[PDB]
């Protein structure tokens, strides 16, 4: 049946039905960190999420996303690489079995324990779905997290998982503060590419910040006890919800820093 991460659905399958996996601009790519060519002419980026509204946690089978308001400018992302106002929609995270791999792009082929994406679309788009069908619809901050100490501000997340195990659960999630997943830097790398599951669409400008964040054993762990499954379905873990780098082909990542 349907696409996931397993041995007979995951990412080498995804091609066959959603041929774009193939494409000229997927992701997530590995960050070849000498090869980055820093472009003085990137602006700082401007992350602006002090009026963010929490919504809602969701478990959809694939990660559990953090929802928000997106029906007026509150949480916004702008500058750095990007044209416009790009609007917080959601975030959620992809991570591993393991601590040694779960990220989804890679830094001289290091994988982290896992990555932490903040999506967001193009106001001149009007929405989300009209957003995914254009090539600057897209602008997903993605931030790499390490195994150490523990992040604070993750732990309102980490909480909650409890009630949302399995796929379709949800839970109101209101007041929670996105600001406390960032780290110290916002130093980048960016480059275009995809949604890096399906449908795969090509309508991301990714910001991959270079400094990750720290959480702990525990925080990792609780992520490791969700499920993909549902309610009353076999339990599968949901662990290793992470495409591997793909071809880089005619693009070059931009580094804001040297
Ligand atoms: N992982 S990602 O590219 O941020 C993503 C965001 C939204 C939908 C599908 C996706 F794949
Ligand atoms: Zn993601």
């Amino acid at each position: 049946h349907h696409w996931g991460y397993g041995k007979h659905n995951g990412p080498e399958h995804w091609h066959k039905d959603f041929p774009i996996a193939k494409g000229e601009r997927q992701s997530p790519v590995d960050i070849d960190t000498h090869t980055a060519k820093y472009d003085p002419s990137l602006k700082p980026l401007s992350v602006s999420y002090d009026q963010a509204t929490s919504l809602r946690i969701l478990n959809n089978g694939h990660a559990f996303n953090v929802e928000f308001d997106d029906s007026q400018d509150k949480a916004v992302l702008k500058g750095g690489p990007l044209d416009g106002t790009y609007r917080l929609i959601q975030f959620h995270f992809h991570w591993g079995s393991l601590d040694g791999q779960g990220s989804e792009h890679t830094v001289d082929k290091k994988k982290y324990a896992a990555e932490l994406h903040l999506v967001h679309w193009n106001t001149k788009y009007g929405d989300f779905g009209k957003a995914v069908q254009q090539p600057d619809g897209l602008a997903v901050l993605g931030i790499f997290l390490k195994v150490g100490s523990a992040k604070p501000g993750l732990q309102k997340v980490v909480d909650v998982l409890d009630s949302i195990k399995t796929k379709g659960k949800s839970a109101d999630f209101t007041n929670f503060d996105p600001r406390g997943l960032l780290p110290e830097s916002l130093d980048y790398w960016t480059y275009p590419g995809s949604l890096t599951t399906p449908p795969l669409l090509e309508c991301v400008t990714w910001i991959v910040l270079k400094e990750p964040i720290s959480v702990s054993s525990e925080q990792v762990l609780k992520f490791r006890k969700l499920n993909f499954n549902g309610e009353g379905e076999p339990e599968e873990l949901m662990v290793d919800n992470w495409r591997p780098a793909q071809p880089l082909k005619n693009r070059q990542i931009k580094a804001s820093f040297k």
